[PDB]
């Protein structure tokens, strides 16, 4: 679990989305398991608007922080789970590092903020879905 809160928006995975999120939607996007939602109060992070490709990541499996180097945003395959069917999944970064169910919204820094939220797990490898592009969460 794991929110992004920028402004008076929340950044959380959409397979891990609640009623509320729903019931409060700014925009979803199925291909990118992301979903922005509307907040009263104003947000605790700031979003980074770089090309950086090394950062440190939360890994709550772990209790842990580590730092890892990741792939530039991609369409990239993944294997049908009880919340999407097989399909591509786009604007995702893989990077070798530990990810179990329960680690998607661990958030991805660098030096200049956030980078993105975990998304995909499993095999000795993690994928975060990138939110550097959304220039929009920032006004
Ligand atoms: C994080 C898990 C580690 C063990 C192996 C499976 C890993 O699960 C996943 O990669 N996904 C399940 C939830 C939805 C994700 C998505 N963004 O489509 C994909
Ligand atoms: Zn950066």
């Amino acid at each position: 679990s794991g929110a992004i809160y920028v402004g008076n928006y929340r950044v959380v995975n959409r397979h891990l989305a609640t009623h509320n999120d729903w019931a409060n939607l700014v925009w979803e996007d199925s291909s990118r398991d992301l979903l922005v939602s509307s907040t009263t109060a104003q947000g605790c992070d700031t979003i980074a608007r770089c090309d950086c490709q090394t950062g440190v990541y939360y890994c709550s499996s772990r209790r842990k922080h580590y730092p890892v180097s990741f792939s530039k945003p991609s369409l990239i395959f993944v294997e049908a789970s009880e919340y999407y069917p097989a399909r591509y999944q786009s604007h995702l970064m893989l990077a070798v590092g530990h990810s179990e169910p329960g680690d998607c919204g661990g958030i991805l820094r660098c030096q200049h903020g956030v980078v993105g939220i975990v998304s995909t797990g499993g095999n000795g490898l993690v994928g975060f879905a990138d939110v550097r592009d959304l220039l929009w969460l920032d006004e």
